[PDB]
Formats: structure tokens, sequence, C-alpha cells
């Protein structure tokens, strides 16, 4: 249907969208801290702690399989990888600080898009 069609061209445009979002958050790390998943060969504990781990590359799949039907949902991975760090790490190390950082200046881009999402539909 014409109806199904106009439904995958938004998706399509929402991925474009997202995809210039996901570059922007993933330049406020510029450590890379944030780009792979935790290795599990390197912190073999890690998921007794964390429950569902998350990171860009992992983010960068879903999104090129036009995986987020929504800006909420993108979010949520987002938040997924700040939040995971804040607790597995320490308030005083090098990881904590950069999720902090990372929070602070995606803030200002997320602001935006959601302006962006809401005004072009």
């Amino acid at each position: 249907s014409m109806e199904q069609v106009a439904m995958e061209l938004r998706l399509t445009e929402l991925t474009r969208l997202l995809r210039s979002v996901l570059d922007q958050l993933q330049d406020k790390d510029p450590a890379r801290i944030f780009a792979q998943p935790v290795s599990l060969k390197e912190v073999p504990d890690y998921l007794d702690h964390i429950k569902h781990p998350m990171d860009f590359a992992t983010m960068r799949k879903r999104l090129e399989a036009q995986g987020y039907k929504n800006l909420h949902e993108f979010e949520e991975d987002f938040d997924l990888i700040i939040d995971n760090c804040m607790k597995y790490n320490a308030r005083d190390t090098v990881f904590y600080r950069a999720a902090v950082r990372l929070r602070d200046q995606g803030g200002v881009v997320l602001r935006q898009a959601r302006r962006e999402v809401d005004s072009i539909g």
C-alpha cells in the first residue's frame, strides 16, 4: 500500500536524523570509552553487574537496520551507556567522569533533536 510506503519513508527520514544525532553524541567521547561493548573476556563479571550493556557500535547496528521507531527508543539506549558506566565504575574514575561529561554535553544535542523530530513530524 501507499500508506505502508509513506510510513517507511518517515522511518527512513528519522533514521537519517538519528544518525546525525549519533555522530554528534559520539564526538563528545573523543577518548572512545563508549565506542565498543565492554569485553566479557576482560571484565568477566560484567553481566553480574550490568543487565543490559550498551555502547555506540551496538546503537549504530540498530540504527542501520532502522531499528529505532522513535527518539524515545534511541534515548533509552544512550542513557544505558551512561547509566551502566556510572553504576559499574566509581565516582573517582576516568570512566565515571567521562559518562558525566557525555551526559551533560549530550543533553544539549538531544534537546534540539526532540524539537526537530516534533517539528518535521
